[PDB]
């Protein structure tokens, strides 16, 4: 085996009408560049979003998510990325697993989202 796949110790918590960011790494952290990077949600493993061969393939994400995820790249140079959900709603609330594949290695790490609506504190 090579690398572990690492998320927050904690949940992700976002506000209804938001965006949320939802980030994992590689560990050690290397170049993650040119790695298969995908999310998938709970609990039917719907692709949220899925990058490949330098391209998010918006081809392969279900259509619920077509316009509304980017996958933050700035760091992944290092290994880590962020998913970034736009126009945050209480579906959203949940399970999501991240994954990095390099060639026939693959790993993953959960992360959860908790959804709030600050129209009601």
């Amino acid at each position: 085996g090579q690398f572990r796949v690492i998320g927050p110790g904690h949940p992700i918590r976002a506000l209804v009408g938001d965006e949320a960011e939802l980030p994992c790494r590689i560990s050690p952290g290397k170049n993650a560049t040119g790695m298969e990077v995908g999310w998938y949600r709970s609990p039917f493993s719907r692709v949220v979003h899925l990058y490949r061969n330098g391209k998010d393939q918006d081809a392969e994400q279900a259509p619920e998510y077509r316009g509304r995820t980017e996958l933050l790249k700035e760091s992944i140079g290092e290994g880590k990325v962020a998913l970034r959900i736009q126009n945050v709603r209480f579906s959203d609330e949940g399970g999501y697993t991240c994954f990095f594949r390099d060639a026939e290695y693959q790993e993953e790490a959960a992360v959860e989202l908790k959804v709030e609506d600050p129209f009601y504190w």
